[PDB]
């Protein structure tokens, strides 16, 4: 067994070492073709057919480039072969936990499946890495290749998840502390698995990206940072970083949080939580999980994806009928009907315990105008998205380090204000989105007169359409 | 009326008429986002995850760019907005007829399924948009907007699969649109444009030819008293390109032997499954994998999720099927032996396929083997190759004009090109597998390969010397 | 004479009609072929080699694009074949008016040479349009195809420059057509949509504005009584991603900071050649390089290739000058010491530009130092960082149209859209250089340059604490 | 001193080496920058701006991967940092040699102006790589980074120029060094690799060779007991179709009709002009264009801008010269009669071209002329199309490796590849022009060029039934 090259149309011919090849050819690894990358989004991008696999393949060869790059140019760091392949295979498996339809399941059905639970698709990648590793006999051929079992396992899973709870990790001593920074970056989110999904949904999606990563991987050093080794950037580079960080803001605008992109998650959701008592999946010992239960046992879990979709909607079963036909509804394109938009104003936020409610207020809410139909709460769909830079309300740059021309092992800050003042003020702000279920021609006219005086009577925001929606509710609103 | 548009990653911002958006809001066509482009392709590409749907998409847009184009230039031809909308349709629509994994499905197991039919994706794609047509209720969305069932469904229909003037669809001086969606005289067409161009965007492959340049370059003259698409004179070098182009991605993807060995081995799973997979049709009615194709509603419901069901299923009766696939998981795949060619005259018929196996396990290579194999564990595979019209050259099918007169047609020969073009158009390609996989098998499966072609006068295997040095003396020729 | 096809890599093929082939066919045209787009950024990005005529053409054709699609879309405006031609006519002129090296000549060059005119490439495009059309007898060419020349010359010259409706080449219900090339109510023009995408494929930075999609969603309403180029609602967020690509575009290229240390040196080099390169002008006149601006026969000749005229040159006379391009050529520059900004209300106004130098020699930076220096070793920069109306939103300056009311404008502001949009449109950088390049006297320029920030409230540089630990502790702030 | 990095838009962030930056930063080398690529090609496409330079980075970025890439796979070829830096620049200087319009003048220009003398690009880089060494001190700063100055330097020449082991450079254990930057051998080399992908991105047609692909593939193994660079057996298809492609870039864009006949109407001006114009070289002696060739510091400064000199100069001597420029500028070119090739063996030999433009003139059409021409009125322009090496196949000459032998070199066939490949890998092309552009004139030159054609039993020109209809049906063939 040698290096497999494969042809990736966002990175070329990638070379894959065997044991990297002996970890992708498993049912765990290769599940992941049946998983689309940006769920819903396909239903709105019609070139974002792109799978999960394709995706981990690209994360697994980024994290092999920079960590190759940085022991070139460093050295003295004693970056060994065993490090390079932890950290590619890290970067493969990375995506391992993501469930049907990706941030969907994590995202939307599980929090209303299972309240109770606290799943994440990084939890999931461990669990499925650690079933992937002891159902295919990967350790053996681990140390076939001169990794240490035992303590590179642990490095693997704690590059995706964290410390598995002072140098809080065991997989690796503080010397190689750089390392964690590689396939996901908890000080400040640069990592490689942005960098494939900006190249490749960009590529699928036909929006063209703006970020160099192979730029920052040339600029990208390590020096001492409060006596902890990390990866540094270039001083001059750090315009390119708030570049990046608009870049992700963007696509989550115009691709990832697509108004119709969103509901389309939103009745699959649906569907998924009416079929969930319905559809069985075998297990280990033979035991039976449902849809929501999968994430409890691994070999389960590994037949959940995008197929369970086609299953609901084949289905002929008198107690899957409420679930096929949300989801025939959506190849009729008879979709829940999107009303419009707004924000809070001020320091106001909305809390995850205030979402059941707010259907609600906009049911109440008194449109001084006449209305052929009235509306129920159960008519409303509200969906506040948040958006920030990745850090909630806090700048990621001020968690960036720098180096200079003049002085390259000397960390240093930037400041925003150092930098620009066409940057943004705030990193955080949240959409409300509110959605009606009635199609017709009255219950949308209605819909939009209730949104409109919710948005006046809670002093959100004006929505953009508002005057042309609702002529006779906008003019109350002294500043509008 | 209410264009939509939609973000397509080949061709940009594409309007859909509402009428298209009526036949691309159905079952019947949304299925064709559960069918791969390049089906066991996307097991060797991975980047090759796109499906039918979307090339559909890009079929019916280029399609209505060329008949805008030829409209605008020859106001004289007298194409309405009736014949633009059922050109872009059929455009659309000629994809409706794909099955699991495209041309697996009709390219390899329905004719082993079922020896007795002649199915093609074509007329699925007929019956399908009949379909469509009735069981959504377009025929009144149709009349809508000017056009008239009867006539514009029958010229649907003959843009997809063809037929004195043979067609009804539409009177002569239309002909020309006949040659938009499927040109059944040279191959040059909107389909292929379409996958050339996405077919190399997801593969990672770079597209040479430039269906925009010809599209400026395109007019309507007379041909032997016919109305045709002409190119002009010049262009003659791209379209030699273009079939150069086609056969490049054959080579390099579409006949790539481990996505062939792919779809063969879900062919084997699909045919092990056959017997005990149901499907449900109309009136309740059951249907296997391989009848689908008697009743639309039940083919419908069959697509790449069949796969799945087969991979996931527990009941003992589809074990044999079930294994088939995790062996593809597995990567424990059918093993490549090689590749050679027939010589001289010698073609090999389609009748001959089934003894081939037989002839390669009853080959007497003179080395010392430790195991012997049989029919059973070889596969052979033929490959046709060629230009689109068999042994035809399909540039002198084409029609040119020259720059100092745009309506008189013209031949161009092969003389006249190039002395650097092919001299033949068509040709075969022998892959042989080996179904045993260990290392003593395979060794043994080269050794009665290479054998087998000194044995018929096939060409030398390229690494025939190092994969069989004891078998490559015998045979003075190589 | 009929359509000209001419392939551009950045838009295809595009036609040009045969009155826009006689208007390129000239050698006033022709020239822009030998000014780079870019000037200097070629000398730091080795693929910014592109000239004005490409960049020209295809500004000329995405102008067809934009008045074709609203002729299209709403044939209630009355756009004419005339109005089309005037408006590409427009598009391709635009730029005729460029000088050596592009904004190098009018933004570095001649306001230090001529200081007391004031000049523009806009005013330059208008003289040079007229000179075009008189040279070479295009007026006949112009009827022939239904222009009217004095109208319709006055409607090119005015789209161009600019100037109760001040506009005589066309009256007010044609208004929308004055927003196509040069926009000066908000600067969203076809010029910046050609640039964005011709400069990032030239320089290896990739473009993230879709030119198209916002062609596909631009209707014309009534505003104010004026009808005026909409965009969709939803598209909002997009125009200020626009504005954001081009301040990008300037940050990484076209203010790079050894590009503009460059375009520096060669005015430099220009200034000490000026009185002594002779360009010959109408009737034999002799103009100078600061002088043939005022001669559209002599600023025809006056292109880049006055840079290899004094590079080239043996006369004893521009041996300083030649000394100076000597420099460029083995790499020798003035060499970049750092960058700052003003804080507060600070703005730093162009006649306060000639005092820098004196003032960052004359800080005292408190280190002992090795070398002294002077005013003249000093270059300060000051560059105006802006989304093209100073300090104002371009964005307010918008109209839009919903999906349910398509002929309704109306206006969003910066709150409806998103909390994390910039707080400013303006700011101003300055970037400081030593004209000594020695060790020494790289670190006492340091020196003094970061106690000048310190001394004027400036923004602590970057590198400050590395190239000035000593200076840097003294400021209660950094 | 350390890595600068750089931004190509073909290849991304490429790192220099210092030394490498010390030989870019000359005149000698800072010349490429006034030197296009394609030459006349940019009056036909407007995208190729593309200068010398930038593709010499390209291609000592190409020489560095290829020769990396095979020292990381394959330790035991000993490839020492010094051979990788000479590998380097060697590729970044191949091209210093060449001349105004790069193939313009040494195609056309030298073999008329000094007919007497052999010159090529090549044998100008070498020449002009010592002066490069010699004028700016780099022998030191190659010792400084473990260069061995005299077995170095002559070491690159080899690379750049070639010549029982014939090389002293290197030991014959270092064969396959000889193969990246300029493979005599077969063609295969990185020059290729670069203008394919550049020109390509430039020119607005697209690339389908994978220089990347194949360099992960490629392995030295011994052939005839010499280490030579092989790539691996199923790539062959992939190297047919790169000699392919570089073909279709030859007739689409390097041999466009009107390029050519641009570059033709340059050297002719070129021509006029060497008697008057005069460029200083070594100690103030006065050399003319076609002299600049045996002194380096003249032809230092012999660029593109000699084009500008002629256009822009009124000196009464030139006015000939000058009048041929201004003619390119309002496009008054010499017109296309059309394209024919010889049959059979007939080859058309260098010593015979001159008498062709006679031949033309001397046929007798037999149809009514009003004007008559003269062999001065025709041009024609002869063109020797293959795949490098003359009539060769150059797949002949490329070895090859197996995946179970891959330390062992094997030879492939055409027969054992496909039998679509081309039958031959040389072919002429003659385009005839006319001088005389009149309606009277070009459908005089027409009968006679078609006359021609059938008197000389040439193809039958692609219109020649529309341009000459009464003679085309005298020849039975046709
Ligand atoms: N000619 C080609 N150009 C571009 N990509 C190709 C081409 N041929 C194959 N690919 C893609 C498909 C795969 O993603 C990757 C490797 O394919 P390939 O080299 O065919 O390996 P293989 O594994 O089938 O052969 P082998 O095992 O004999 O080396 O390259
Ligand atoms: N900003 C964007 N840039 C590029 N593509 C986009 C952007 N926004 C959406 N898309 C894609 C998704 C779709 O394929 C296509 C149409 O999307 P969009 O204009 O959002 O339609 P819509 O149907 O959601 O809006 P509406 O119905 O309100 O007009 O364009
Ligand atoms: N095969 C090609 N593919 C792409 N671009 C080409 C090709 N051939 C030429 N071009 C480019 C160069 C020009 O920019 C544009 C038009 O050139 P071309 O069609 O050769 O016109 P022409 O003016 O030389 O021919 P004619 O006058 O006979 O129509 O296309
Ligand atoms: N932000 C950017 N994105 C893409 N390319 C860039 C960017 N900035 C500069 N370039 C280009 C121009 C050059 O071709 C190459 C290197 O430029 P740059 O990093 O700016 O070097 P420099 O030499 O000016 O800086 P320094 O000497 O301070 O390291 O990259
Ligand atoms: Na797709
Ligand atoms: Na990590
Ligand atoms: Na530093
Ligand atoms: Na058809
Ligand atoms: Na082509
Ligand atoms: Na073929
Ligand atoms: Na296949
Ligand atoms: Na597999
Ligand atoms: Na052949
Ligand atoms: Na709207
Ligand atoms: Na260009
Ligand atoms: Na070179
Ligand atoms: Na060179
Ligand atoms: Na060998």
């Amino acid at each position: 067994d040698t290096m497999k090259v494969i042809n990736d149309p966002i990175h070329g011919h990638i070379e894959l070492h065997p044991l990297l090849v002996r970890i992708i050819d498993t049912p765990q690894f290769q599940r992941l073709r049946y998983i689309k990358q940006l769920g819903g989004g396909y239903y709105v991008f019609p070139g974002a057919s792109h799978n999960r696999f394709e995706h981990s393949l690209g994360v697994g060869y980024l994290a092999g480039c920079l960590v190759h790059a940085l022991g070139e140019k460093q050295p003295e760091l004693q970056i060994s072969e065993r490090d390079v392949l932890c950290v590619q295979i890290a970067g493969l498996c990375r995506n391992l936990g993501h469930g049907p339809f990706s941030h969907m399941f994590d995202g939307r059905f599980i929090p209303l499946a299972r309240p109770e639970v606290k799943w994440t698709h990084e939890q999931g990648s461990v669990m499925m890495f650690e079933h992937l590793i002891n159902s295919n006999g990967i350790k053996p051929v681990m140390e076939q290749y001169g990794l240490i079992p035992e303590e590179d396992i642990c490095f693997i899973k704690e590059q995706i998840v964290g410390p598995l709870e002072l140098w809080p990790y065991k997989g690796r001593p503080e010397n190689k502390s750089f390392l964690y920074e590689i396939v996901s970056n908890k000080r400040n989110g640069i990592d490689v698995d942005k960098w494939d999904y900006f190249a490749r949904d960009c590529h699928h999606l036909g929006i063209q990206n703006n970020f160099d990563y192979k730029r920052f991987i040339k600029f990208a050093r390590v020096c001492e940072v409060d006596n902890e080794l990390r990866i540094c950037a270039r001083d001059k580079e750090v315009g390119n970083l708030y570049d990046m960080f608009h870049t992700r803001n963007s696509l989550h605008r115009r691709a990832y949080q697509h108004k119709v992109g969103n509901i389309i998650d939103t009745m699959i959701t649906d569907a998924f939580l009416k079929a969930d008592d319905y559809i069985e999946i075998t297990g280990a010992g033979g035991k039976k999980y449902r849809i929501s239960t999968a994430i409890d046992d691994m070999e389960a879990y590994t037949k959940l994806t995008d197929n369970i979709f086609l299953e609901i909607l084949y289905s002929t079963d008198p107690k899957l009928k409420d679930a096929r036909e949300i989801l025939k509804q959506i190849e009729y394109r008879n979709l829940f009907k999107y009303v419009g938009e707004t924000q809070p104003t001020g320091q106001i936020k909305i809390k995850r315990e205030d979402y059941e409610s707010l259907p609600k207020e906009v049911a109440s809410a008194k449109p001084k105008v006449l209305l052929d139909v009235k509306l129920k709460a159960e008519d409303f769909i509200v969906d506040v998205i948040n958006m920030d830079y990745g850090m909630q309300e806090k700048n990621p740059i001020d968690h960036v380090s720098f180096y200079c021309k003049t002085a390259p092992n000397r960390a240093i800050r930037i400041t925003k204000n150092q930098v620009s003042q066409l940057l943004p003020e705030k990193f955080a702000e949240q959409l409300i989105r509110v959605y009606c279920k009635k199609v017709d021609r009255k219950s949308l006219y209605a819909a939009r007169q209730y949104f409109v005086q919710w948005c006046a009577d809670r002093n959100f925001t004006k929505p953009q359409d508002g005057d042309v929606i609702a002529p006779l509710i906008t003019p109350q609103k002294k500043e509008w």
